[PDB]
C-alpha cells in the first residue's frame, strides 16, 4: 500500500468534472520556494508507484501542501486520485525543484504569471507568496481556459486574497486578476498570447504596456501554449533566463503532450 513517502489527505474540493484541488499533511523537514514542484502518486493493481510532477499550489509558508489537478478519464494516475478522500494517503517525493521561481529573474518592478489550465497551479502557490509583493509593485494573473467553471478554483482564491483585510492590504492593489475564456461566453475573452500582442489586457487593467526594463514573467502551459507565449515575450524584447543567469522570463511544462 502507500507507504513510501506517505502523507495524508486533509482535505478534498471538487471544482468540475475535470478538476478537483485537495490538501495533505507536509512532510516535516520539507523546505521548498513558492513555484516549485514535487513528485506524488498512488499504487496500481501489482503495488508498483504511479508518479507524478505536480507543483505545489500552497505558498513556502503554509503548514499543509495543497494540489490543483486534473482529472483524466482512464489517467494512470487521476482516474484513481480523483476519488481520494480524507484519511487516505499519497505518496510525496518531498524533493522540490523548477524554475517557476523568483531568484530565476532579474529583478525588477512587474511579476507577470502566464498560465492556462491546471498551469495556474504554481501561481497559486506564488500569488500567495509574500517575496512576490515584497520585491515587485505589481503582479498580474492572467489565466485563460475553455469554460467558465474551469476559472473557479483560481477565481476564488484571488477573491480570498484581495477581500480579507490582512493580505487585502499588504497586496495593496498590487495583485492584477485577467481571467478569460476561449470558448465558452464571459466578460472577458482570449488567447493569453492574442491579448498580450494586441495589448488588449493593458487597456482592460489600466497598466502600463509591456517593458524588457522592468518587467519578468513565468510561462505555463502545454508545450504548444508555452512557444507562442515565449514568442510575444521575446517580440517585446524580454529573453529567457534561469537560476544559471536569470533574465526577464521563465516556462514550464504544465504537463507532457497534447492535453484535454
Ligand atoms: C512540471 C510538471 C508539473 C505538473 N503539475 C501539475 C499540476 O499541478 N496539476 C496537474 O493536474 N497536473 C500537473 N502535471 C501533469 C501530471 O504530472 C500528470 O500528467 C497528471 O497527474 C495526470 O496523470 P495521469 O497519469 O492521470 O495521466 P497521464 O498518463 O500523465 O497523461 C494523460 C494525458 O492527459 C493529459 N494531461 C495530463 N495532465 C494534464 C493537465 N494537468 N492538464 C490537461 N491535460 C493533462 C495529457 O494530454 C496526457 O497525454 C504536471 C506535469 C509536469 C511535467
Amino acid at each position: 500500500k502507500v507507504l513510501p513517502d506517505a502523507q495524508t489527505v486533509t482535505s478534498v474540493r471538487h471544482w468540475t468534472d475535470t478538476l478537483f484541488s485537495f490538501r495533505v499533511t507536509r512532510p516535516q523537514t520539507l523546505r521548498f520556494r513558492s513555484g516549485e514542484f514535487v513528485m506524488i502518486g498512488l499504487l496500481d493493481d501489482n503495488g508498483k508507484p504511479i508518479m507524478r510532477a505536480y507543483s505545489i499550489a500552497s505558498p513556502a509558508w503554509d503548514e499543509e501542501l495543497e494540489f490543483y489537478s486534473i482529472k483524466v478519464p482512464d489517467g494512470p494516475l487521476t482516474s484513481r486520485l480523483q476519488h481520494i478522500k480524507v484519511g487516505e494517503q499519497i505518496i510525496l517525493r518531498p524533493k522540490p525543484v523548477g524554475t517557476l521561481v523568483i531568484d530565476a529573474l532579474l529583478p525588477g518592478k512587474r511579476l507577470w504569471f502566464l498560465a492556462t489550465g491546471t498551469g495556474i497551479a504554481p501561481f497559486a502557490s506564488l500569488m500567495r507568496e509574500p517575496e512576490a509583493y515584497e520585491k515587485f509593485d505589481e503582479v498580474i494573473m492572467m489565466h485563460a481556459c475553455r469554460t467558465v467553471a474551469e476559472l473557479e478554483y483560481g477565481r476564488q482564491l484571488v477573491e480570498a486574497l484581495q477581500e480579507d483585510p490582512l493580505i487585502g492590504e499588504l497586496v495593496e492593489g498590487k495583485l492584477k486578476y485577467y481571467p478569460t475564456t476561449t470558448r465558452e461566453e464571459f466578460h472577458h475573452m482570449g488567447r493569453i498570447t492574442d491579448n498580450l500582442a494586441s495589448g488588449k489586457v493593458f487597456e482592460d487593467l489600466g497598466i502600463a504596456p509591456m517593458n524588457p526594463e522592468t518587467d519578468r514573467a513565468m510561462v505555463c502551459g502545454s508545450l504548444a501554449f508555452n512557444v507562442d507565449v515565449m514568442k510575444v515575450l521575446e517580440s517585446y524584447g524580454l529573453r529567457e533566463g534561469a537560476n544559471s543567469e536569470p533574465r526577464e522570463f521563465v516556462v514550464e511544462k504544465a504537463f507532457v503532450g497534447e492535453g484535454i
